[PDB]
């Protein structure tokens, strides 16, 4: 079953630069998030349908991350991903899609809505650990990227 959620945040981080560090965030990302190593494009060119995996580390181990870029709605200032493999990926789960989305917010900053998309397989519920884990990741990608565009103002 697919299970939703979403949740609303802020940035004073206007949507448009917002969104064109969205689009670089496989060179983001590993300087920022300590955990995150490396991002490889497996196939396609950076659009919907190409399949990337992420290198981390988690306890002095190495793991793998697919992730498959899902749709890129620049109308619409959207970014959107699912994890499809790897320990990101809990054992009883198909898939996860993370979304963003930004609209202008009141004061030259931006709202934020991000959607969670929890496939389970057949009638499993998900579990509440990993729902928790997954909004915290989605939440820091995007404290990661704006974090980036505030302390380098000069690039966006
Ligand atoms: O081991 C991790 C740690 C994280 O903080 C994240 C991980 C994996 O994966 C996601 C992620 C990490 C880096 C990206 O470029 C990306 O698009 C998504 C998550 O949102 C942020
Ligand atoms: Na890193």
């Amino acid at each position: 079953g697919v299970f939703t959620f979403e949740d609303e945040i802020t940035s004073t981080v206007p949507p448009a630069k917002l969104y064109n560090a969205m689009k670089d965030a496989d060179s983001i990302t590993p300087k920022i998030i300590d955990d995150v190593k490396s991002v490889e494009i497996v196939e396609g060119n950076g659009g919907p349908g190409t399949i990337k995996k992420l290198t981390i580390v988690e306890d002095g181990e190495t793991k793998f991350i697919l992730h498959k870029v899902e749709s890129i709605d620049e109308a619409n200032y959207a970014y959107n991903y699912s994890v499809v493999g790897g320990v990101a990926l809990p054992p009883t789960a198909e898939k996860i899609t993370f979304e963003t989305k930004l609209v202008e917010g009141p004061n030259g900053g931006s709202i934020g809505k991000l959607t969670l998309k929890y496939h389970t397989k057949g009638d499993a519920k998900p579990d509440e650990e990993e729902l928790k884990k997954g909004k915290a990741k989605g939440e820091g990608l995007f404290r990661a990227i704006e974090g980036y565009v505030l302390a380098n103002p000069t690039q966006y």
